[PDB]
């Protein structure tokens, strides 16, 4: 009946933008998988989507997720912002580009593939699993291996 997974992810970035990296960790009935990577020059709210975009996609079968994410943006583009996109062709009030839909279109894309249950956690502080992903978030920022293809500018 669909089987049941956690999520926890993170999103770090050493400016704005600057080198940043993201830490995801994927747990099921006890065992994880960590996912982890560094980008030369980011922004902390894309690093953020990318956590929660490569847990997911690494997802083989429909689950049932508990997606953690400490991130005050990804949690407004969810709760606010996502619904008015896809019904409106990706374009904001007065018909123009969304800041970052290129990811957040394959978060979607994504999220769609799973039965989701967000939960939004105020910063580290307390829950082990989101304070490590920071740790790799952070240590793959410190260590940068790609570029964020999909950044510009317009910040
Ligand atoms: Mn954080």
């Amino acid at each position: 009946m669909l089987k049941q997974v956690e999520i926890f992810t993170d999103g770090s970035c050493l400016g704005n933008p600057g080198p940043g990296g993201y830490g995801a960790i994927l747990r099921y009935r006890g065992r994880e998988k960590t996912f982890s990577a560094g980008y030369t020059r980011t922004t902390n709210n894309r690093m953020a989507l990318m956590a929660a975009i490569v847990a997911l996609e690494a997802l083989k079968e429909h689950c049932e997720v508990i997606l953690s994410t400490d991130s005050q943006y990804v949690r407004q583009g969810i709760t606010q912002w996502i619904h008015n996109w896809k019904a409106r062709g990706w374009k904001t009030a007065d018909k123009k580009p969304v800041k970052n839909v290129d990811l957040w279109q394959r978060l979607d894309a994504a999220l769609g593939q799973h039965q989701i249950k967000w939960e939004w956690v105020k910063g580290h502080a307390g829950h082990p699993e989101n304070e490590r992903c920071n740790e790799l978030a952070r240590a793959a920022a410190m260590n940068p291996t790609l570029e964020d293809t999909g950044y510009q500018v317009e910040v």
